[PDB]
């Protein structure tokens, strides 16, 4: 159910509406802090517009999921938006189902916990604490 | 473009017609010899209907992308067909562009070499030989 929220967000980042999705867009800031220029990362490093762009993107994020799903969710939604804006919506659909399905349960719970805290106004940002 | 012909075949195996494509369908027999019942490979071993089916399929064939495009092309086309028939056409399109572009130029030329021979009636089946310069 939270999986499905994540999938929906990644799949439809470009047009989607609702508070929970606006919340998730605040994760962009983490990706920007981490990589600096996202366009450069997408266009020059990963070549996301190439014929292998979907697979090269997933290969880039595959190990960092268990490090920080916040980053992977942010990057996946941004590349999905990029692909939708270049008529590769099919890649958005393929990415969303696989990223959402591949976040391990520990990391999924962690993301849900920190998002919940943000959504109730307990925290300024979506943090990375574990609910022990 | 030969590459684009392969992409078209994989993308649209379920509905595509034409001499080049019916020829590529003869490669199924290679896949069936290699792996046996394709349905079992797809449904039980690879679980291609799962949310990660696309990526699990690509991972399964990735070792052959470089060295045996006959089998990779056949299996990709067959799983594409399966996904079109189970309402996941978006997977057909993601698969076709990636597989077609990930086959090395030398293996491309090889497939083209053997396919042309088949289509010209010089061989009974689509072989796996190299021309003088790649052998
Ligand atoms: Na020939």
């Amino acid at each position: 159910s939270f999986k499905l929220i994540l999938a929906e967000y990644i799949r439809h980042r470009n047009t989607i509406s609702g508070n929970i999705y606006s919340a998730l867009m605040t994760l962009d800031d983490l990706a920007i802090k981490q990589y600096g220029d996202i366009d450069l990362l997408f266009n020059e490093k990963l070549k996301v517009d190439s014929d292998s762009g979907l697979f090269d993107f997933v290969n880039f994020v595959k190990d960092m999921i268990c490090c920080d799903s916040r980053i992977v969710v942010a990057l996946s939604s941004l590349v999905s938006k990029h692909w939708e804006l270049t008529n590769k919506k099919y890649r958005c659909m393929a990415l969303a189902e696989h990223i959402s399905d591949s976040i391990p349960i520990s990391e999924l719970s962690r993301l849900r916990y920190n998002l919940s805290k943000y959504l109730r106004g307990h925290t300024e940002s979506i943090e990375d604490k574990f609910d022990y």
